[PDB]
């Protein structure tokens, strides 16, 4: 059993805990519930390899953030998340990106972005601008959707492989 | 704001996970899948006091028995939970109160006893014998429901006021 900290950032509203709960419970929560902060660890097998996800379910309502660089000294990988009908959602990844770098001090660390909703039709963030940032990051790009589940294992599931690669 | 430290304890298969996920998220899960340890931070009030509940969800499964001590040592309230359909449970939980006493090296630990699965005719534990062992411990006695939300908000806030009360 490998020990894996994931943690889960993103501006309010995105779907952060709707996809850490779809992982989880095989449940779309319909309801938006701002999170404070929840934890959850979950033993699952990725490649053959016996994991410990331990994932942090952060605060994206500024109201409701504390101490994030606390969490971003922590984590070992980052589930960088906006959804594409939100497009100051997608500015603020750029924000999250810088703010763990200078924590962690390296422009190297195990990432993944995350393009959730795409089961909505209609999007303001188009995959290839995603696509091209994500690029420019050297880091995979995984669209979404808690409400179908979407990609919702290929996530996490790549952002555990990027640790396990760094 | 007031924070409270809720550990819900008790053994495999008894529904602490069902009881804390209907409390926070409103929906009811079907499968099972043991804990390791899930930590839920949420505000509520009660009883004309703003609190922030740090709920612990705790392994009952014996393989995961070694990190005991030290959620005891934090935990300021334990929901002691069993099902109304299992007497291995019920004997069980008598141990965890034990084991909580050790730790605390105190008699007077705030807690409530959960009679779980409320809902099933096929109860081996009379309601009488659960409130017999709960006047013991001088502690209050409430039958849940996970399935039907039965006595849910009351066991979670009948141990916030036993801390407040303590
Ligand atoms: N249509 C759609 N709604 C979503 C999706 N993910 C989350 N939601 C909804 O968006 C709201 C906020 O989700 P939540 O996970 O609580 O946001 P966060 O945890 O603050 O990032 C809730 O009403 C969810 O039901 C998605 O993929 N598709
Ligand atoms: N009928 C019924 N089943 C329940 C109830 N609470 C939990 N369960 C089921 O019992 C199993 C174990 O529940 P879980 O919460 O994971 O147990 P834990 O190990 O104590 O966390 C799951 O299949 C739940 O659906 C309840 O109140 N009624
Ligand atoms: F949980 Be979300 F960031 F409000
Ligand atoms: F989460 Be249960 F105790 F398996
Ligand atoms: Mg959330
Ligand atoms: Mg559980």
């Amino acid at each position: 059993m490998t020990e894996y900290k994931l943690v889960v950032v993103g501006a309010g509203g995105v779907g952060k805990s709707a996809l850490t709960i779809q992982l989880i419970q095989n449940h779309f929560v319909d309801e938006y519930d701002p999170t404070i902060e929840d934890s959850y660890r979950k033993q699952v097998v990725i490649d053959g390899e016996t994991c410990l996800l331990d994932i942090l379910d952060t605060a994206g309502q500024e109201e409701y953030s504390a101490m994030r660089d606390q969490y971003m000294r922590t984590g070992e990988g980052f589930l960088c998340v906006f959804a594409i009908n939100n497009t100051k959602s997608f500015e603020d990844i750029h924000q999250y990106r810088e703010q763990i770098k200078r924590v962690k001090d390296s422009d190297d660390v195990p990432m993944v972005l995350v393009g959730n909703k795409c089961d909505l039709a209609a999007r303001t963030v188009e995959s290839r601008q995603a696509q091209d940032l994500a690029r420019s990051y050297g880091i995979p790009y995984i669209e979404t959707s808690a409400k179908t589940r979407q990609g919702v294992e290929d996530a996490f599931y790549t952002l555990v492989r990027e640790i396990r690669q760094h």
